[PDB]
């Protein structure tokens, strides 16, 4: 129909069923669309801000918005958000003393984030030695999506100013502390900047606009999720609906969606690419914190298919993929520098292709040039035995020896192993694992945690 | 009808009566809608804010409000009212000398609020050193409900900036004291801050509105509520109508009401759950002050009931609910480390399942780990004795020893006694009651007071 | 009718005669009203604010204004003044000098100040060391009335910045006196604050709204009423009519209809209450002025009840209420510490109920427990005497011996004799009174004086 409750230029009918803008007016969602490269859109008929950000339904999904602003956010259940953080590349203390930090400015979001001022926090070991806001002489005027301040290619900024001032370690005491070897760290507490807006007249204005104001909103109508390749980070939120509310219409969407549609990773058929890494479940490691494991947990029992992809998606869950250093399918991917022991490709029980017909144990020897000293790893993989009756013990070489037993499952399982390596120029790092018959292995990885 | 006298798109019949959003418009209520989930709202139909608060009843209602103000204050007589305050962290002093402090602030009400710029006095013991409002480098610029700033897992911002001006004793006399083992506590006097409200371009602005233009409005008109589950503490502010005027049609609930309205407690037919803790009448100790003391205790006679729950709740009261840190009922909930002695759970006559048939004296161990040096706790429980023929005596073994006598009646009555503890490596508690014959004991409790 | 003069939506025949507000609408005023508990409003149909303040009168009488001003100024006759004063609590001085004070502010008034900015002088002995005007860290955000900032239980805030800079007596002259036994005084010369309006999209702006405009000009039309209650204090100004104008149509009242409307004290038929604590003219001793004094006395001799609250308020009138600490009526209420000698209550010709039927002499003995030191007090009470043939004289102990002789007249008559004590561990206070036949007394009343 014509029926236009939240006044966002799109009709009830084609917000609650699928909707695409054609020629800058919306438009019924056609299935014969989809080759054309038009995408489908769905949105709350209550609300013109399904997500939370400045720009309504209609700005987001007709691209009416920043031409900066990254195509993810022109989904109206993808927010623009802008995650700004300060890094500190070169310290400088000299003299009590005075103190010099080389600080660069970064972002990971979906949109930009004009007039940077963020407020940094110089603290050495519990004790905060002061609070820091950016001058004038420290704010970046803009600042795009993937992109820092200075740019690329630029020496960092300088930050000397406590408010005309010079920043100082008062007590001379902090400076002996210092002696001991215990460094200074920075941290970000917030950062200030504006979004862009058209006015009657047409020309952007950032003045009075202010992202204060749409980050509580929008960090609570949505969940967080987070991308990890190795070497870049992003950042994403996705409005989610409230469960208790009747009158919440925001649409309900798998994880596997939400992923989908907020790094727009291209989906043939059925896997999903982000930019020609995959992200697919069996090929990339997930962490959850404790309220999201639990309800993912809970629901992963009431489907029969048993994937976490397929869960919906709720409110204030956290999802952080972590894409796996090393990993190995046998079919079309092996970025092991060191091959494998016992392996044998000719099979088509595998996940997706084939898998690894071992009889025996597997024996890997990893050089420690092509690893980083100083943190943790953790190998994962897929099983299949449809014998049970095989009991598999892994040998691990780490800082302290780990003998731990598995048992293989009729059906493919994932099993999660944790060790530490300590020392650049330490002992090799061993991985050792036996069978007692006949086993099928698939997508083994090791994956990077913190430390 | 379709009479709207304070014009706020509400009719006056629906606002006399229940009333319900459906759509962005307001309905008459019907009790077939409470498995669908919708709510039953009451609010004054002559004035358009009837709890105060700057959001009229309207907005509350069907929630036209910012999304980080929590789903208790959109009922028209809870006020979305921050209660931001500031604590220390850690106390820094050099060298006259030179005082820096870190601090967190901390909000425990229903609305985010923007731009907190706390007041704080620095106060040693009696003389105040100085009065220290913050500065460009301590405001948070969002504060969402429960939420803190710094978050959680970041440092606490340092406080050093009086005027750019240095924090400093005046005198060595404080530091006589000082070195005599003084602690110098922080107290906030007063907080400024901003709040949200959607202006005519669509955008959110929170620059001219702040929230001490409505916090004497708020604080005059309601009744305040408070919750202590430990370790989170939860301020509310319900309205409530005025004694001796005709022209106020504020809705009058009673306390079990506006408590499930305040903070959302699921009830379960007769009881009241929060999240999972009881925080019913008969499952927790409640604290008042003088004047609501005395309303509560002469209103209870003209009841039957003898409920507090029942009450009316009435415009300038206190009211503070502490949840008993030890307490069982032998039905469902056993939180004591140590089993008790000489207990028949085999009754029929306990105030909701079953009862505890004493015959002689009971005596409870608990451990010296579990309690709190220097502090002060209040031993509660239930009584019944239809014969009123038995004494019942109680020892307890603290700092002082202390023996009181009781006087079961011929139904449930709770009994109060106050006891301190003081010493973590002193004598260990013991409490002793005796019982002349056969008595029933329930809900037997351990709330923790104030040092 | 139907005829508004000076658009403020009640008509002015409802404004000469009496008017009520039901329903957001004013009406005729019945006397049948008047057990609903409505009360009746009467206003200058000339003026659309009648008593100075920024509150219309329609506001005024319909509650349509900020709800933390206290229903006596619902009133249009009583205008909402707020009276702000600074109070002194600690004085330290350390090093030429510096000087450091904490301080309270206070209010008395019917109206909350936002943004109190308080102005203070510091005086030694009549020279003025400094004016200090309060920045931004001695700014009270809110101050309702009967409140303090801030609030109770909360330390005093430092006043001891002058503009960055330290306040100082430049010499040691201004540090001599204070060794000789003169201590610093500090009184404020002004206030500034601001007050609260509800803006045309429906919010409350406190920004542009002072005080100051609305001071000289309430000053002007009003007249001041204060009444003391021992420890609390509560300042009024009620609108009178200027003498000469024949177009000033503000409504006439008596004294005690004044003080009634002003306090919202309650009528019990004869006697006012105020809470409790009667405010009768018998029960309390009344302080004015000299051109008060005056006006009053040449209105009583055309008056035939001859008693001061029958007297019509007229403008400039300042009137002062002390309740007296030790009050003695005979009936139901003797504070008197010790008990009066030779008393009969045998009688029935008392003010209201009974009297002190004595014949012969009364001697009360009153340690100093109950009396402050350099206080002087006023010794009040009433006699009747119809014979008029007894000369009674009062022996009084104090720091200076009075004897004084009273002649009573027929009719009942009130007399007072001034008297001061000094020295807490002193001569105790005697007070004897000796009649030469039979007399009647009644209302024996005991006031602190300023010292
Ligand atoms: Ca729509
Ligand atoms: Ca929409
Ligand atoms: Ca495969
Ligand atoms: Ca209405
Ligand atoms: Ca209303
Ligand atoms: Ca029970
Ligand atoms: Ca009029
Ligand atoms: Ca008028
Ligand atoms: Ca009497």
């Amino acid at each position: 129909e014509d029926l236009d409750t939240d006044n966002d230029n799109i009709p009830d009918a084609y917000e609650k069923n699928g909707y695409t803008i054609k020629d800058s007016i919306a438009v019924k969602w056609n299935d014969s669309f989809a080759e054309q490269g038009y995408k489908k859109y769905v949105s709350s008929y209550l609300e013109s801000n399904t997500a939370g950000d400045p720009y309504t339904d209609y700005q987001k999904a007709s691209g009416s918005i920043d031409k900066a602003i990254k195509l993810e956010a022109r989904d109206p259940l993808v927010a623009a958000y802008p995650v700004v953080g300060v890094g500190m590349e070169n310290l400088i203390i000299s003299t009590s003393a005075y103190i010099n930090a080389n600080v660069r400015y970064y972002n990971t979001g979906t949109a930009p984030m004009y007039k940077v001022t963020p407020t940094t926090n110089l603290v050495l070991d519990g004790e905060t030695l002061a609070t820091i806001k950016a001058q004038d002489n420290q704010i970046g005027n803009n600042l795009s999506p993937n992109e820092t301040y200075p740019k690329k290619g630029l020496s960092p900024l300088a930050l000397n100013t406590m408010d005309n001032a010079r920043l100082i370690p008062i007590n001379y005491d902090q400076l002996k502390k210092l002696d001991s070897g215990k460094q200074i760290k920075l941290e970000t507490t917030q950062v200030s900047g504006n979004y862009g807006t058209k006015n009657s007249q047409g020309q952007i204005i950032t003045e009075g606009n202010s992202w204060s104001n749409y980050i509580s909103q929008i960090d609570s109508v949505s969940a967080s999720i987070i991308l990890d390749t190795g070497s870049q980070t992003f950042e994403r939120r996705v409005a989610a609906k409230e469960q208790g509310n009747p009158e919440d219409k925001t649409p309900e969407i798998t994880i596997g969606e939400a992923i989908k549609k907020a790094f727009s990773a291209t989906k043939n058929g059925e896997l999903l690419y982000f930019n020609g890494i995959p992200i697919d479940e069996s090929c990339v490691e997930l962490i959850f914190d404790d309220n999201t494991s639990e309800i993912i947990k809970e629901q992963l029992k009431y489907l029969d298919d048993k994937k976490i992809y397929n869960v919906k998606l709720e409110r204030g869950m956290n999802i952080l993929i972590k894409v796996p250093s090393y990993f190995t399918n046998f079919d079309e991917y092996n970025n092991f520098p060191a091959s494998w022991s016992n392996i044998d490709t000719k099979n088509q029980d595998g996940l997706q292709s084939v898998a690894n017909k071992l009889s025996g144990e597997t024996k890997i020897i990893i050089p420690m040039s092509k690893l980083k000293p100083y943190k943790r790893y953790v190998f994962s993989g897929y099983s299949k035995d449809p014998s049970t009756s095989n009991s598999i013990t892994v040998n691990i070489k780490s800082k302290e020896q780990k003998t731990d037993y598995l048992v293989p499952e009729k059906d493919y399982t994932k099993f999660s192993y944790e060790f530490e390596t300590t020392g650049k120029d330490s002992s090799d790092i061993e991985i050792t694992l036996t069978s007692s018959g006949v086993i099928f292995l698939d997508n083994l990885s090791i994956t990077e945690l913190n430390s």
